[PDB]
């Protein structure tokens, strides 16, 4: 509940949502490390389908896009205490893809916490306890979404 709330908040100081230019890069680098590893995300990315980090790096989408996600995790561990809140926010996240056609196989939802934990690992060191709190929080966010 609250300790794993508190457990991923803190680990989230380190990825800025801020107007700076650190959080800019930050979102950025979140992109940069699903495309160049994980090569079948990047076809749900519309013409930018054959991107390399390089490309993620200087195309001005990232930067938005970037920020948009970032502050999206932040929203579902700051949600996590009051489940209705939390469930009602990832099915406006679902919805907001549907919106868009942007239609995704339920075990990309999954694959995207083995992602973002790993992002982070590369911004903070988590320790035991933390990763666990990463886990529930994606484990709970994957059983909503699969409805
Ligand atoms: C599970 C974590 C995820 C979160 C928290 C998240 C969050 C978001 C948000 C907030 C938007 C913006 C919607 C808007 O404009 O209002 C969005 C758009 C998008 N997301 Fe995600 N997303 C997630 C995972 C994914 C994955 C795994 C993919 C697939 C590679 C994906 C592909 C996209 C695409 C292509 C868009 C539309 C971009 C555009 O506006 O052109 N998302 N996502």
């Amino acid at each position: 509940a609250n300790k794993t709330r508190e457990l991923c908040m803190k680990s989230l100081e380190h990825a800025k949502v801020d107007t700076s230019n650190e959080a800019r890069q930050d979102g950025i680098d979140l992109y940069k490390h699903m495309f160049e590893n994980y090569p079948p995300l990047r076809k749900y990315f519309k013409s930018r389908e054959e991107y390399t980090a390089e490309d993620v790096q200087n195309d001005p989408f990232f930067a938005k896009q970037g920020q948009k996600i970032l502050l999206a995790c932040h929203v579902l561990c700051a949600t996590y205490d009051d489940r209705e809140t939390f469930n009602a926010y990832t099915r406006e996240l679902l919805d907001r893809h549907a919106r868009d056609h942007v239609h995704m196989p339920p075990e990309v939802w999954t694959d995207f916490w083995k992602l973002f934990e790993e992002y982070l690992g590369k911004k903070t060191t988590l320790d035991e306890p933390t990763k666990q709190a990463w886990h529930e929080i994606g484990r709970e966010f994957a059983k909503e979404i699969n409805k």
